[PDB]
RNA sequence: GUGCUGCUGUCUCCCAGACGGGAGGCAGAACUGCACCUUCCAUCAGAGAACCUCAC
DNA sequence: GAGGTTCTCTGATGGAAGCATATCGT
DNA sequence: ACGATATG
């Protein structure tokens, strides 16, 4: 599997038999989309351009097999079955019928085809043959053919020179089933398909590539939902025998009479009725289109399709495609992608392309095109330049580096023994991120950190980004979108006030005392000018929201910007404020719903498209731009290790992006560039101080200062530093220290100490001696590890093993003195 | 190239109706900034909305 | 925050993808 | 040596 990276270039002046090559290849391959599942002769479900979905009963497979030859397709049914899955690929991996699904065109399509008739490239038998024939001396070949054996026929086969004596045998005794089919077929004369377009043997190829695709993905997923069904099944009747009795005759009346109004063995076996029946064993099939369903009609430089050579002059590419009616030439609007690009013929069957993408740096990248792909967008086309490209050396260094800090203390892998670098990453949405850097063998001056089995690192680099750019604007994103949220619920009861009378209770302090101040809206009790009053405030709120939106675009188009950060924590306010405009606008929009009014599958199908559309523009931007910072980061700094806060364990990344496509994104980036990284895991990083290792206080009225006591003294340090290093430095003492065992009590005080993971195993043997231990109590309402010779949460604090309700008023015994003291008096740590 | 990413003027369909909101098209003006592997497909779950029912 | 209702859109979690060599024959 | 197949 080679690494990609995939861009599209625009071609405007496309001439008409490229155009006719693009739709005779769409035409083509929905015809092998269909040929193959009809020789398949299996029943299934077609999903047309509606959402109707058809029963594609045996007849229609029957004709059209009829049609497109097989004018008798039942007497040969088994034989078309194995060709069938052979191109699809439901065949052994090893010693495959056709490698490459393209493959079999040449016996499916052709006229006269020597296709399946060969043995230049029989595994390992022909090549060997000819090898030992000319400079061997007849006897490593024994060796060679007991090694992979492990009769004589071999003897005679060195014997004497006889190739295609050889060949002959081959193709008798390995016939690969799948083209003994196409050679049965093709003895019948029924074989050969009427291609409805007349294409050359290059195009068919890219057709049947396309298609097969398609019909392996599909088939996959059938063969999944197949078995899933069939799990599900047996469990339901796994079930269903159990210990329940007869007696589950009388749920099926007691649910028909629910639902016409609409206990825990009844209630469980009514839902596997319902979730078994429900679930859809097949799945639909989807044919191409030329503008519904594209396809890439591509074009390979040796044999998937219609060669082409790729050149570039000035800022552009130039394409031309050698289509077998002529030369196409075709040139490429400038992209930015491959802005000033250079192309060079190969010596193996591609284009070196060295372009520049970004427009910070001439960094000049470079990759290898070896297909590019055909579709069509709105009617205006497009080439995929699918390129190729080597990622960055990792040295063997880092390897050993990676799996000695990732493993538990109980493991014994090795050493490092060099100089790395490692990273410390949080995560935020204010705080974008955050970052410790520390060398190993290098202790100056900093935040010294445990190293496990060697010496002590000092952070020397430390810093946060991402951050707020501009104050106002922040504000500002955050008070609009206070009241898009409120005035949803507002006209949510402000319509009951028209509908009904007089509302409720529960509501009246919420609606008084939480939602006018929130909407920012006068209250009027006439229901016919409440209508006047709350459409004013939405057209001030797009007013504001819009200003919002143009000062937020102004951020690259003024003098300002050479202060624009790459990331900014406004990112972030806008996609919430887009979110929750977007509920106030939906919610407004269906203001005139009333008495019983539901939603119809008709009426309005393209309601706010230009706000889902910027949310995930600005979502997949957002993204890219933190990966970029990040890996700028750590780029700059050397760092080839980076551990990260494993974030799968508002004002959270979470609620934008699902808990684990920001992190694989991050590390697929890094490792591109040559850095691996580890997830760490982010438990108690934020209230646990990097210095003492010990509890502190994350203060509610400011999320960025940590308190913590040293000697006695209270101090305080950015909370985000502070997470950046625990971060790092549980990944540096592979987690030597815990700050969490959880307990069961089983009698008189002795809490037993559930042990999970492996984590908690090693550590108990650094303090106790086994891999198991106790809780016992003392004098000072704290505990002590034991250890024991062959669940509630405790807080270490010193030594003791507190629980949390004296675990929280530690903690906040230690926010009063906060309060008390003032940050005036409480010293800073970074600088 | 696709986005971040809008402004002015003018024009057409739609939902409310005389408060307002949502799709789009051409026309210029402003701006030389940041990033960028992406195609296709099938299942099964969520978010919020909104109507019928609750006092949390 | 109780509890099916009917629809769009993610979103989940998968699936298939983005070419090599080999010789004959002129 | 390049083209026309063919198949790892």
């Amino acid at each position: 599997m080679p690494s990609y990276k995939s861009s599209r270039v625009l071609v405007r002046d496309v001439p008409e038999e490229l155009v006719d090559h693009y739709e005779r290849s769409h035409r083509v391959a929905a015809f092998f989309m269909r040929l193959l599942l009809a020789m398949r002769r299996e029943p299934y479900s077609l999903r047309m351009r509606d959402g109707t979905e058809r029963e594609v009963d045996l007849d229609e497979t029957d004709d059209f097999l009829r049609s497109a030859g097989c004018e008798e397709p039942d007497a040969v049914s088994d034989d078309l079955r194995s060709f069938a899955l052979a191109v699809l690929h439901q065949d052994n991996p090893k010693k495959r019928a056709f490698l490459e699904s393209e493959n079999c065109v040449s016996i499916l399509c052709l006229e006269k085809s020597a296709s399946g008739t060969r043995y230049y490239k029989r595994p390992g038998y022909q090549l060997l043959k000819k090898a030992i024939e000319e400079e061997w001396g007849w006897d490593k070949f024994e060796a060679s053919l007991l090694d992979e054996r492990t009769m004589e026929d071999w003897r005679r086969f060195f014997a004497a020179r006889d190739p295609d004596d050889l060949g002959r045998e081959l193709l008798k005794t390995d016939t690969r089933e799948g083209m003994a089919a196409a050679l049965r077929l093709r003895e019948r004369g029924v074989f050969p398909v009427s291609v409805p377009e007349h294409l050359d043997l290059d195009s068919l190829k890219a057709a049947m590539a396309s298609a097969a695709e398609r019909l392996k993905s599909w088939l996959a997923c059938n063969q999944r939902a197949v078995d899933e069904k069939s799990e599900l099944r047996k469990r339901f009747e796994e079930a269903l025998d159990g210990v329940d009795p007869e007696k589950y005759a009388l749920f099926e009346k007691f649910a028909a009479e629910l639902q016409q109004a609409d206990f825990r063995e009844l209630g469980f076996v009514y839902l596997a009725e319902r979730k078994w029946e429900r679930r859809r064993g097949g799945a639909a099939v989807t044919l191409c289109d030329a503008d519904d369903s594209p396809i890439k009609v591509r074009f390979g430089l040796t044999g998937r399709g219609r060669k082409f050579v790729l050149s570039a002059a000035g800022s552009r590419f130039l394409i031309t495609v050698k289509l077998p009616c002529g030369d196409v030439g075709l040139t490429a609007v400038p992209s930015r992608y491959f802005w000033n690009p250079s192309v060079g013929r190969t010596t193996s069957n591609s284009f070196r392309i060295e372009f520049t993408k970004r427009t910070t740096e001439n960094r000049r990248y470079v990759g290898e095109v070896k297909e590019i792909g055909l579709v069509r967008q709105r009617g205006r086309y497009y080439f995929f330049i699918d390129y190729n490209f080597d990622p960055e050396e990792v040295s063997d260094e880092t390897k050993v580096g990676r799996a000695f800090f990732r493993a538990p203390l109980n493991e014994s892998r090795p050493k490092p023994k060099d100089k790395l670098t490692v990273m410390g990453i949080d995560l935020g949405i204010n705080p974008a991120f955050a970052f410790a850097v520390c060398t190993l063998g290098e202790c100056q001056d900093g935040i010294r950190s445990p190293v496990a089995k060697m010496e002590d690192v000092s952070f020397d680099s430390t810093g946060l980004r991402g951050g707020i750019g501009s104050q106002k604007l922040h504000r500002e994103m955050h008070n609009l979108s206070d009241r898009c949220f409120y005035g949803a619920r507002y006209i949510r009861l402000s319509k009951k006030l028209r509908d009904r009378g007089a509302l409720n209770d529960i509501e009246a302090r919420l609606l008084e005392e939480k939602y006018i101040p929130g909407f920012r809206i006068v209250h009027i009790e006439d229901a016919d000018e409440r209508r006047r009053t709350v459409g004013r405030t939405v057209k001030e709120i797009k007013q504001e929201y819009k200003r919002i939106r143009h000062q937020f675009y102004l951020r690259y188009h003024t003098s300002k910007r050479d202060r624009t950060e790459l990331i900014s924590a406004e990112y972030f306010r806008m996609l919430f404020l887009v979110k929750n405009l977007r509920n106030l606008l939906k919610s407004w929009n269906r203001y005139h719903w009333t008495t019983g009014d539901r939603e119809r599958r008709g009426g309005n199908p393209d309601e706010l498209k230009s706000y889902v559309r910027y949310y995930n523009n600005l979502r997949m931007d957002t993204l890219k731009k933190l990966t970029c910072a990040i890996v700028r980061t750590a780029k700059e700094h050397g760092a080839t290790l980076v551990a990260m806060e494993n974030i799968q364990r508002e004002n959270s990344l979470l609620s934008l992006w699902a808990p684990g496509m920001v992190l694989e994104r991050v590390e697929q980036e890094l490792k591109n560039e040559g850095i691996l990284a580890w997830e760490v895991d982010p438990r108690h990083t934020s209230q646990t101080s990097c210095i003492t290792d010990e509890f502190g206080y994350r203060s509610l009225v400011a999320k960025d200062t940590f308190y913590f006591e040293q000697d006695r003294k209270i101090h305080r340090i950015d909370a985000d530093v502070n997470a950046a290093i625990n971060i790092a430095r549980r990944f540096l003492t592979r987690y030597r220290s815990l700050t969490q065992l959880w307990a069961s009590l089983l009698d008189d005080g002795r809490y037993l100490v559930n042990v999970t993971r492996q984590h908690e195993r090693a550590y108990l043997e650094l303090q106790t001696g086994a891999p198991a231990a106790t809780l016992n109590p003392t004098a000072e309402a704290s505990y002590e590890l034991v250890g024991l010779s062959p669940r509630e949460p405790f807080y270490r604090h010193e030594g003791v093993w507190l629980t949390r309700e004296k675990h929280r008023e530690q903690v906040h015994e230690l926010r009063n003195q906060v309060l008390a003291l003032g940050n005036a008096k409480i010293p800073e740590i970074r600088t």
